[PDB]
């Protein structure tokens, strides 16, 4: 298993990262500078988190004291639904990377296909609880991901939460300058994307997993829900190898040649989370994985449903 996986952009990604997603503000910035310090490379924002200011103390720190060099590290954040104006890529980038402390990003991403009315609220709702969208369209939101590129604010682009129809329609979009790099879905056992990975896969574009543990603190879980790491089944696979559960499920995606990028505030955590390149599952065991698909999503966008590019209406 080797660490970095080639983009499309000609630069190597880092197959393990750290997610922030609902990492407080108030102990995000040591997870940062525990993972870096335990060897993490790869750490995964987005402005939308409310922590990327801490993120980036972090970060800073460790380029000051020398633990790593800038050209070492992959930074990943992502443009939220209320910035996909053309007029309003630029500066939301710019606030991004001013908060983690960068003159680039390694990648940036379009959060979600969605565009919603800009304003001060990150989802913007009207009298009767419905988002307001945006009218402006993934290509020209596209087309000004481009222009950071050429400007030297971020030196690959990408995408999540797109179907496969709103990939195409970026790989067919009139006058193309960039390929996305990434497409960045939701994926773990019970959601296995096996027709999502192979398009992207089959165009070059690289696959990160996210929520691979399944997301055990999203804000809407119920107790009676499906819980990966309680499971028996992926316990047995992990009592069999000698590894934890959840080293289990971060082993995974990386031998279905995904980047994957688990969540953790834990310093014992976070360094468990890194040491998966000491074991390998058999085919046999990453197919019995496979076959506990559920199609369950942590992450639905449930509110915004009738929204004209919501993507979990199509079946990939
Ligand atoms: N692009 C998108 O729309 C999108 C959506 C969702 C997620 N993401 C990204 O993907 C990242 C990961 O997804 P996620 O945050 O939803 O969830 P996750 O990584 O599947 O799970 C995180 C949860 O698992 C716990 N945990 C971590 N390591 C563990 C271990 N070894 N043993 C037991 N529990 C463990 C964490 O607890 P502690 O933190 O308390 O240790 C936390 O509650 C996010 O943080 C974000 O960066 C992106």
């Amino acid at each position: 298993m080797a660490s970095r996986i080639l983009l499309n952009n000609g630069a190597k990604m880092p197959i393990l990262g750290l997610g922030t997603w609902k990492s407080p503000p108030g102990q995000v910035t040591e997870a940062v500078k525990v993972a870096i310090d335990v060897g993490y490379r790869h750490i995964d924002c987005a402005h939308v988190y409310q922590n990327e200011n801490e993120v980036g103390v972090a970060i800073q720190e460790k380029l000051r004291e020398q633990v790593v060099k800038r050209e070492e590290l992959f930074i990943v954040s992502k443009l939220w639904c209320t910035y996909h104006e053309k007029g309003l890529v630029k500066g939301a980038c710019q606030k991004t990377l001013s908060d983690l402390k960068l003159d680039y990003l390694d990648l940036y991403l379009i959060h979600w296909p969605t565009g919603f009315k800009p304003g001060k609220e990150f989802f913007p709702l009207d009298e009767s609880g419905n988002v307001v969208p945006s009218d402006t369209n993934i290509l020209d939101t596209w087309a000004a991901m481009e222009e950071l590129v050429d400007e030297g604010l971020v030196k690959a682009i990408g995408i999540s939460n797109f179907n496969h129809l709103q990939v195409e329609m970026i790989l067919n979009k009139p006058g193309l300058k960039y390929k996305p790099a990434v497409n960045q879905i939701e994926c773990h056992p019970y959601l296995t994307q096996e027709k999502l990975i192979q398009y992207c896969q089959s165009k070059g574009i690289v696959v990160t997993a996210y929520s691979p543990l399944g997301s055990p603190d999203r804000p809407w879980a119920k107790p009676e829900d499906p819980s990966l790491l309680e499971d028996p089944r992926i316990k047995a696979i992990a009592a069999k190898h000698n590894k934890t559960t959840a080293q289990v499920l971060i082993r995974f995606p990386m031998q279905r040649n995904l980047v994957v990028i688990p969540k953790s505030v834990t310093p014992e955590r976070i360094a468990e989370n890194f040491k998966v390149f000491d074991f390998e599952l058999s085919s046999q065991d990453m197919t019995t994985l496979l076959s506990y698909n559920r199609n369950w999503r942590v992450c639905a966008l449930a509110s915004c449903t009738s929204h004209k590019d919501y993507p979990f209406h199509e079946e990939f």
